[PDB]
C-alpha cells in the first residue's frame, strides 16, 4: 500500500513550495527535514514503518529507468537552443575539461584522505557522484532578480554536460564494479565508448528529423501532434534504453533539443501545453526522490556516527570548491586569448554556480540499494547527503550576498528615468479619464475615495576638464537612450527581425559599457559578412563539386549563406535609419558647439562607411536586398491590417466570431509568410510598367510608351541634365539612387526609382530650372518631345490622368513650402503626404474666373499664371500662401500658360 | 508484449484523423475497419494472433475500472456550466423519462422478437446498453456548420444524464444476473438505491468545495494548481469506488461540473491546460477501444451468422427509431404548456441526434468477456457493434441532409452584408497603405505583384400595402442592425456586462424573429425582477428566523439575490442607452413620415416605461445602484489605462519586459474587482464636498461652506427658482435629476449631482433668466448672497479659483453655441467637451486694452461686454462668433461687469 505516502508527498511539496517561496533559500531543503522527522517516527511506530518499508524498498532499477530520464530530459527541454548553439563550443569543452579534472582530483585527494581500502574505481565513481550539480534552482534566482540572460544560458549547459559525462562514466564504472564476471579487454572498450559517443546522438537526430517531417503535413489540429511527439520521445528511449543503459539519455537529450528548435511546424498552444507537462512531471519526481532520501539517510546513517567524517566533510566542501574555483580560474585566460572569455563577475558568479541536486542523490540511492548490507552504502549516502546539505544553504546565501555587495543586479539611472515617465504618463490619463467620466449623467453617484484608491497604481522600481567630461559623459548617455528608443520604435512598427534586434541592441549596451566610446563598425563588420569556417569550407565543397544528396547539400548551404546575407543586411539597414534618426533629432539639444559637431561629424562619418559597405555588398548580390524588401514588404502589411482589424472591432461593428475568424486567417497569411523560400529573382524592368501609380489602369498607353521610348544608361557619378540648358526630353527613373540640386537657397535632395524627370520642362516647353546627376551606374526610360506630343494626343477624352499628372508636378513644388510653413511646424513626410493626398487639384474654368475663398478649405496654393484679388488687389507672385483674409480672387484668359491651383480641405 | 499494438493504434488513429476529416462522416468507423482487417489477418498469421491475443483478453475489471471513468469525467468536463444549469430541470427530466421508457420498450419487443429463451432481465440490459449515447460527434458536427449553441448543450446534458442512469442501472443488473448467490430484500435495495442517489453527489460537493478553498489562498503559481487538482480528482474516485461500485461516476461528474463552474480562483491557463490533459486522455482510450472491439468482433461473429439476426438488426433500428421520435413528440407538448418548449427546428434535430458510442461499446466487451463460453456473449456483441456502424453512418448523413434542406444553418443578409463592408474597409485599408508604402525609398525595389498576391485577402462568407409592408419590414431590420451595432459598442468601451450582452442579443434575436415585431418589455420585466420561488423562499426563510450557519445561510442568499438586482439594473441601463442612440441616429435614415413618427413614439413610450419601472427600483434600493456604479466606473478606468499603456508601448516607449510586468499589475487588479464584494453602502452627503473639481485644494473653504450653507429639500415635481424672478440664492445639486428651460428659442435639459444653480445672478447682480424644476424630492445647498460676498472675500490672492468658476460659466453658455456651429457639426458631447478643456480664459487687462488676432487660435468666444472692432468698426452683441478677418480688438472700461472672453488653441 503505498497511496498514502505518494499524496502526502505531493501535499507536503506543495504546502512548502507555498510557504517558504518569500525567502531566498530553495524549499528543498525544508521537506528533507520532514522526511528526517518521519525517520524518527518511522522506527518508533509499526504502522509507519510498515507504509515506509512497502515503499522505500524498491528495486534499483526502476530508479535508474524512470527517475533519471526524466529529470535529464526536462533539464534539457526548457532552453533557448538558439543562444545555447551561439556558446556551443566553449561551453562543452569547458564542461567537459572540468568534470574530468575535478573527478580525478577528488579520486585521488579521497585516496590520500579517508584511509578507506578501497580501490581507484570507488574513488573515480565518488567523484563522478559530486561531480553533477542542479541547475533549476540558480537559474531560478536569476531569473528572479539577477536579469541577466547569458548567465543562466552557460550555466544551463554547463550543469547538462556535467550530468550526461557524470552519468554514463558512473554507469561504466558501477558495471565494472558490481558484475566482476565481465571481460575487460581493450577493443571492445573502446568499441563500446565510441559507439555510446556517436550512435545515440545520431539515432536521436534521424527520429528528430523524421518525426518533424512526418508533423510537417498536419494543419489546425492539436491531439495528433501531442500523440505523435510523446509517442515518439518513448520510443527513441526505448530503443535507446535496449540497446545500452546509457544511449537513452544522450538520445533523449538530442530529441529534445532538435524538438525545441523547430518552431514553425508546431503551433504555440502544442509547445506551452508540452512545456507544461514536462515540467509537472519533473517537479513531481523530484519532490519524491528527496523525501525518498531524507527518510532512508536518517534512519541509515544513525548507525555510523563519529567525530571523524564530521570534520572531514567540511574539508571536503573546501576541497571541492577550491579545486572548481582554479580550474575556472586557469581556464579564463585561454578563453581570454580565444576571444571568447568573460568579465571578474561572470567568473566569480559562475565560481559560485554549482549546486548539487537530485541527480547526484539519485546515484546515491542505485549505488547504496545494490551494494547490499555493507558499511560503505551508508558512508556514500551519509556523505554525499551531508555534502549536498551543506552546500545548497551555503552557497544559496553566499550568491545572495555576491549578488548584493558586487552588484551586478543593481538598478541604472536611465532606465529608472523611463519608468518613472512612463508612470506620470500613465497617472496623468487615468487623471484625465476620470474628470471625463466625472462629468456623465449615471456615473455621478459613485463614492470616489474608493475609486482612486482602487484605480491607482505604483511604480515597482522604488573650461574645466571635469566639466566638459561629464557634459560628454551625459551626451553619449543621450545618444544611446536615443539610438535604442529608436530601434525599439521601428521594430514595434515592423521594420525589423527580433534576432536582428537583439543583436543590434546587444552591441549598444557593449558600446555603452566602455568609458567615452560609443557604437564601432569593426563589431558591425563581422557582423553582417563572414569570413569564418563556414564559408571557406562551403566554397572548396562547391568548387570540388549518393548522386541526389549533392544537390541537397549545395541548396541547404545556399540556404544556411543567404540566411547570414538576409541579417547583415537587416541589422544595415536598421543601424543607418538609426544613425539618421538621432542625427535629426540631436541638434536641438544641447548648444555647446564643439561636442555637437564632433558627434555629428563622426557619425556622418560612420554614415559613409556602412552605406559604402551596403552598397558593395548589394552590388555582390541583388537578390538577396529584393527578397528582403519584399519580405519587410508584406511584413508591415500584415501588421498594419490587423491593426486595422482590431480597430475595427474596437468601434463595434463586428461580433467576435468573425473578428475571430479573420484574425486566424491573418495568422495563416503570416506563418506562410514565416516559410516563405528566400528565393533571389531579380525583377525585370517591364513589370514596373505596369507598376506606375498614374500610368496605372492604361494598357494601350503602357505598350505605345513600351513602343516609344528609349532605354539609356549611365556610368557612376554622371549628369544627365544640368540648370538652365535645353529641356532635352523627359525620363523616367528606373534605377539606382540620384541627386538634385536647385532653386528654392540651392535646394538638394536624393531621389529614387519611380519618379520622372523633366516634367516641368515638357509641360511648359522651357529649359531646365536644375541640375540632376546620378550617383551611380543608372538605367532611365527616354522620352522624346514628339513622344509626348503623342501622348497628348492619346490622352483622348480621358485628361483625368493629364490631372494626376499635374497633381504629381504639384507635388513636386508644394512639400518644400508645406515644409516651410508654420502651420505644418514639426511635420514629418508622411504627415504632410498623408494630408495633401485628400486634397484637389482645381481650374479656372469652372469658377467661371471667379472663386469665392470660404472657411471649409484648409489650404490652398496656386502654381502658376495671372490672378487678381476682388478686395485686396493686390498683385501676388504665384506660389504665395497667404491668410484666409481674401474672400473673392478673379482670373483672366491666358495662352502661354493654363492656371491651376491646388485645395486641401478638412 | 503489448508495444507495437498501441503504437500502431495511436498511428492509425492519427491518420484517420487527419486524412479523413473533410468528409461529413465520423473517422471512426474507418479505424474500425482497420480493426476488421487485423481480424481476418488474425486467423492467418501466428505472429499477429500471438499479439492480438496477448493484448485482447484483458480482465472485464480493467476496462470497467479505467476506460468509463474516463470517457464519462471527459463528456461532463468540456461543458458550459451556465448553460447547462439554465436548462436543468427540463434536460433532467426529459433524460430519465425517455431512457427508462426507451429500456423497459427495448425490452419487451426483445421478449416479442427473438423468442431466444431469455429471462426479463438479460432484455432490458440489453436494451440499456443502446439506451446510452455519444454526444462528441453530433456537437461536433454542430460547431462545424450547425452555428447553434443551445442545441448543443442541450443535446450534451441528455447524452450525460442518459450515461449516467444507463451505467447504474447496467451495473445494478449485470450484479444481479452473474452473482445469483446475493439476496434481493426489498429493504436492503432501496436503501443502495437511494445511497448511490444521494451520498455520491454530497461526497463530491464536499470535495469539490474544500479543494476550491484550500485553492483560494495560493496565487501567481501554476504547478500546486496542477497537482493539488488532479490529486483531488484521484482522491475522489478511489473513495467512491471503493465505497460503490457505480458512485464514482458520479462523484467525479459533480466534482468535474463544480470545479468548471468556478473560474475566478484558477489562472486561464491552467484551466486550458487541464481542458488539454482530459482531451488527450479521452481520445486515446476512444481509439484503443474501438479498433478493439473492431478485432473481437470479427474475430467471434463469424461463427454466428444467418440471414435471421441479418434481418431482424434493421427493424431493431427502426423501432428505437421511432420510439425516440414518439416519446419526444409526446414531450413537446408538455414542454410548451409549462414554457419550455421548442420549436419544430429543435425538435427534429434532437429526433436525429442519436449516436450510440463507445460506452455502449464497452459495455458489450465487459458483458461479452465476463459470460464465458457461451452464444449468449457473441449475440450480444454482434447485435450492438451492428447497431452501432449502422446507426452512425445513417444518422450522420441524414442529419446533414436535413441540415442542408431545413436550412436553419443558412446565412442572412444582414450579416452578409456586414461581411462585405468589413471586407471593403480591410482592403481600402490596405491600397491606401501599400500607395503610402511605394513612396519610400529602401522600399522600392521590391516586384509587387507578388506582393499584392500574398497579402490580399478573400471573404469566407462567399400607396399600395405590399410596398408599405416591406418598407416598414426593412425600417424593421435597420433599427434592429442599430440597435445590436450599439449594443456591442457599449460592450466593447467597457460599459456593460458579458452575460447581460449575451442575454440582451438572444432578446434582440428572438425579437427579431417574429414578424413586424420588434423588443417588448413583459420580457424584460421578468429579466430584472425576480418573483419567482427563490424570493418567496428566500423571503419566507429571513422571516422565520448549529448557531454558526444562518447568518452564513442569510449572507449568502442576500448576495444571490443582490447578484440578480445588479444584472437587472445592468441590463436596464444597456437598453436605455441603445435605445436613445438608435431614435438619435435614425432620424434621417427615412423620409417616409407616419412610419417614423411611430417609431419614435413608440421606443419614447417604452423608454418612459423603462425608466419609471428603473426608478422604482432604484428608490427601492440605492445601494446596489452605487455598487454597480462604481464596478462601472473602475471597469472603464482599467480598460482605458490597458489601451494607453499598449499605445505606449507602440510608440517604444517602453522594453517588453517592463509592459509585461504593468500588464500583469493591471490584470492583478482586474481580478481583485472580479471577488469585489457587492456592498451597497450609500455614500454621505459629506464626502463631495471634497470631490467638487472647481472646489478641489481648498479644505479651509470647504469647512466654511460647510459652516455657511443650508439644507434644502424639494418633493417631487417642484420648482425651486423660475425665469424672470430675482435672484433668490446659489444652489448646489448634490441628489436627484433635475429639469431647466430657458432662452437661447427655448431650450430645455437635464441635469444632475455636480452642478451650481443661480451663478449667473450671483456674479451679475441680475434677476433670474431660466426656470429650473426638480423632476422629483431632491436636496440641495443653498448659499445666500452674503455669504457669496464672504467668498468673494475668502478668495484672497487666489482668484484662479474664481478663474475657473468663470470657465464653468463659459462651459454654460459656449457649449449650445458651439452646438449650433458648422466647424463642428456633427460632434458629440464628449469631441465638444475634450476639445474646449485644453483652451484658456483672457481677460483684457494683460492685453491692455487691445489684442491682436492671429490664426494660432482655433476658436475665440467673448461673454459680455463693450469691445469695438479696430477696422471694422462695427457693433456686435457678445456672444457672437465670426470669421478670423478680425485681427485688432479694442476694448473700454466698464464699471457695471467685467468684460472676458475665452480662447481655443490648436
Ligand atoms: C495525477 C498525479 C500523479 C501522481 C498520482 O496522483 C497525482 O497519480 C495517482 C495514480 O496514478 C495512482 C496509482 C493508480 C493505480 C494504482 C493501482 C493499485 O494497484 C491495483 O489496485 C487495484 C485495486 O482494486 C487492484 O487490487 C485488487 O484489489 C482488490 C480489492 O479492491 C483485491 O481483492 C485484489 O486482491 C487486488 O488485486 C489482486 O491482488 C494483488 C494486488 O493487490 C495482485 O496484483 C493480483 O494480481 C490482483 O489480482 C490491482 O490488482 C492492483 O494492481 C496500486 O496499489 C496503487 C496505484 C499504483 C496508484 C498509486 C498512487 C497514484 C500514483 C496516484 C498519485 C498520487
Ligand atoms: C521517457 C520516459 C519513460 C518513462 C517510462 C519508461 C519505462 C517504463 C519501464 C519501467 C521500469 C521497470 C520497473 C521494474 C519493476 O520492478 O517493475 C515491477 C512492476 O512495475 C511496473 O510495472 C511499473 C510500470 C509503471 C511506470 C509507468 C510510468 C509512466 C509515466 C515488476 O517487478
Ligand atoms: C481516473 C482514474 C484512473 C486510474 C484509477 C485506477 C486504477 C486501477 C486499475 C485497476 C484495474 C485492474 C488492473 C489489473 O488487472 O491489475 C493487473 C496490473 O495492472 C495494473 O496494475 C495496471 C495499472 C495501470 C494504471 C495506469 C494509470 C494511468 C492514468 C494485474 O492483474
Ligand atoms: N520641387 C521639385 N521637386 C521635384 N522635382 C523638381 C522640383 N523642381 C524641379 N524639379 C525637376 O527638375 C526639372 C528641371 O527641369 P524641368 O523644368 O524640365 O523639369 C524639372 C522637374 O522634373
Ligand atoms: N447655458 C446654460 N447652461 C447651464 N446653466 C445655465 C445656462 N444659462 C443659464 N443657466 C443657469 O440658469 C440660471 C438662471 O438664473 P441665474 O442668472 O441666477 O443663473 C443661471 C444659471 O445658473
Amino acid at each position: 500500500k503505498v497511496i498514502v505516502f505518494i499524496s502526502g508527498s505531493c501535499l507536503f511539496g506543495a504546502i512548502s513550495r507555498s510557504l517558504f517561496k518569500k525567502l531566498p533559500i530553495p524549499y528543498t531543503v525544508v521537506l528533507l527535514i520532514l522526511g528526517a522527522i518521519l525517520g524518527v517516527v518511522a522506527s518508533n511506530v509499526p504502522l509507519v514503518e510498515e507504509h515506509t518499508r512497502d515503499v522505500a524498498h524498491m528495486d534499483p532499477h526502476v530508479l535508474l529507468q524512470i527517475f533519471l530520464p526524466v529529470l535529464i530530459f526536462e533539464s534539457a527541454f526548457a532552453m533557448d537552443v538558439h543562444t545555447f548553439m551561439r556558446s556551443f563550443s566553449q561551453v562543452c569543452i569547458l564542461a567537459l575539461f572540468g568534470l574530468v579534472v575535478a573527478s580525478v582530483l577528488t579520486a585521488v585527494l579521497a585516496m590520500n584522505l579517508f584511509n578507506y581500502n578501497w580501490n581507484f574505481s570507488e574513488a573515480m565513481m565518488f567523484g563522478a557522484i559530486m561531480s553533477a550539480t542542479d541547475p533549476v534552482a540558480v537559474v531560478a534566482l536569476l531569473k528572479d532578480l539577477g536579469a541577466s540572460k547569458q548567465l543562466g544560458t552557460i550555466i544551463e549547459g554547463e550543469s547538462l554536460l556535467n550530468d550526461g559525462c557524470a552519468i554514463v562514466i558512473f554507469n561504466v564504472f558501477m558495471k565494472m564494479v558490481f558484475f566482476p564476471q565481465l571481460t575487460s579487454t581493450v577493443g571492445q572498450n573502446v568499441l563500446y565508448f565510441l559507439q555510446v559517443a556517436v550512435a545515440g546522438p545520431l539515432w536521436g537526430y534521424a527520429v528528430a528529423k523524421v518525426t518533424v517531417f512526418f508533423l510537417s503535413h498536419i494543419f489546425n489540429d492539436a491531439l495528433v501532434e501531442i500523440t505523435i511527439t510523446l509517442a515518439a520521445t518513448y520510443l527513441t528511449y526505448y530503443i535507446g534504453d535496449i540497446w545500452l543503459e546509457v544511449s537513452g539519455v544522450l538520445a533523449v537529450v538530442v530529441l529534445g533539443l532538435i524538438v525545441n528548435a523547430e518552431k514553425t511546424s508546431i503551433s504555440p498552444e502544442v509547445e506551452v501545453f508540452l512545456h507544461r507537462f514536462w515540467e509537472m512531471l519533473a517537479y513531481l519526481a523530484n519532490t519524491l526522490i528527496f523525501m525518498m532520501v531524507g527518510v532512508v539517510v536518517t534512519q541509515k546513517a544513525l548507525v555510523a556516527v563519529d567525530k571523524m567524517d564530521w570534520f572531514y566533510l567540511i574539508i571536503l566542501y573546501l576541497a571541492i570548491t577550491i579545486i572548481r574555483g582554479m580550474v575556472i580560474s586557469l581556464f579564463s585566460p585561454i578563453l581570454s586569448r580565444i576571444g571568447y572569455g568573460l568579465t571578474w563577475r561572470n567568473a566569480v558568479i559562475m565560481t559560485w554556480g554549482g549546486l548539487r541536486g537530485a541527480v547526484g542523490l539519485a546515484l546515491a540511492l542505485v549505488v547504496e540499494n545494490l551494494a547490499g548490507n555493507d558499511v560503505i552504502g551508508s558512508k556514500f549516502l551519509f556523505h554525499t547527503a551531508g555534502i549536498v546539505v551543506l552546500t545548497l544553504v551555503i552557497n544559496a546565501t553566499t550568491i545572495q550576498t555576491l549578488l548584493r555587495i558586487l552588484g551586478m543586479s543593481d538598478i541604472s539611472i536611465p532606465k529608472r528615468l523611463a519608468m518613472a515617465g512612463a508612470v506620470r504618463r500613465i497617472h496623468e490619463g487615468q487623471n484625465r479619464t476620470l474628470n471625463m467620466l466625472k462629468s456623465d449623467r449615471f456615473l455621478a453617484d459613485a463614492d470616489w475615495d474608493i475609486a482612486t484608491a482602487a484605480c491607482e497604481i505604483s511604480d515597482p522600481y522604488s573650461p574645466s576638464p571635469r566639466e566638459f567630461a561629464d557634459m560628454m559623459e551625459e551626451a553619449r548617455l543621450r545618444m544611446l537612450k536615443a539610438e535604442k528608443i529608436s530601434y525599439w520604435k521601428q521594430f514595434e512598427h515592423g521594420m525589423l527581425a527580433r534576432e536582428a534586434l537583439r543583436l543590434l541592441v546587444q552591441h549598444a549596451e557593449v558600446a555603452a559599457d566602455e568609458k567615452d566610446q560609443f557604437i564601432l563598425v569593426d563589431d558591425l563588420k563581422k557582423s553582417w559578412q563572414i569570413k569564418g569556417i563556414y564559408p571557406w569550407l562551403k566554397r572548396k565543397l562547391e568548387d570540388l563539386i549518393t548522386k541526389a544528396l549533392i544537390p541537397k547539400l549545395i541548396l541547404v548551404v545556399n540556404g544556411k549563406i543567404n540566411n547570414q546575407l538576409s541579417l547583415g543586411y537587416d541589422v544595415g539597414k536598421g543601424y543607418i535609419i538609426g544613425e539618421e534618426e538621432v542625427g535629426k533629432i540631436i541638434d536641438r539639444m544641447v548648444d555647446n558647439k564643439k561636442i555637437l559637431r564632433e558627434l555629428k561629424h563622426i557619425s556622418e562619418t560612420g554614415r559613409l562607411q556602412v552605406v559604402k559597405e551596403l552598397g558593395l555588398l548589394q552590388r555582390e548580390h541583388p537578390g538577396i536586398a529584393v527578397s528582403v524588401k519584399t519580405r519587410q514588404a508584406i511584413r508591415t502589411i500584415l501588421n498594419h491590417s490587423r491593426e486595422t482589424i482590431h480597430e475595427l472591432q474596437g468601434a463595434g461593428l463586428l461580433d467576435e466570431m468573425e473578428a475571430h475568424k479573420l484574425e486566424l486567417t491573418v495568422e495563416i497569411k503570416m506563418k506562410r509568410l514565416m516559410n516563405a523560400p528566400s528565393s533571389i529573382p531579380p525583377p525585370p524592368p517591364e513589370n514596373l510598367l505596369k507598376n506606375v501609380s498614374w500610368l496605372a489602369g492604361d494598357m494601350k498607353l503602357i505598350d505605345f510608351i513600351k513602343a516609344r521610348a528609349s532605354l539609356l544608361h549611365f556610368d557612376y557619378g554622371e549628369v544627365i541634365v544640368r540648370e538652365g540648358d535645353e529641356s532635352d526630353g523627359l525620363f523616367l527613373i528606373v534605377s539606382g539612387l540620384v541627386k538634385l540640386y536647385g532653386k528654392s537657397e540651392v535646394f538638394e535632395d536624393y531621389l529614387t526609382v519611380g519618379n520622372v524627370i523633366g516634367e516641368m520642362g515638357v509641360l511648359t516647353k522651357k529649359p531646365r530650372n536644375a541640375t540632376v546627376t546620378c550617383e551611380t551606374t543608372v538605367q532611365v526610360y527616354f522620352i522624346t518631345a514628339e513622344d509626348m506630343n503623342i501622348a497628348i494626343d492619346t490622352f483622348t477624352l480621358y485628361p483625368s490622368l493629364e490631372y494626376r499628372l499635374w497633381r504629381v508636378v504639384a507635388i513636386r513644388i508644394a512639400t518644400p513650402l508645406i515644409m516651410e510653413q508654420m502651420a505644418f511646424q514639426g511635420w514629418t513626410q508622411e504627415k504632410v503626404k498623408l494630408h495633401l493626398e485628400r486634397g484637389y487639384l482645381v481650374d479656372l474654368a469652372e469658377s467661371h474666373f471667379q472663386f469665392n475663398i470660404d472657411a471649409t478649405l484648409e489650404d490652398v496654393i496656386l502654381i502658376n499664371g495671372t490672378a487678381y484679388n476682388a478686395h485686396t488687389r493686390e498683385e501676388i507672385r504665384s506660389p504665395c500662401l497667404i491668410s484666409r483674409t481674401v474672400h473673392k480672387l478673379t482670373f483672366q484668359y491666358t495662352a502661354t500658360e493654363e492656371p491651376r491651383l491646388f485645395v486641401v480641405r478638412n
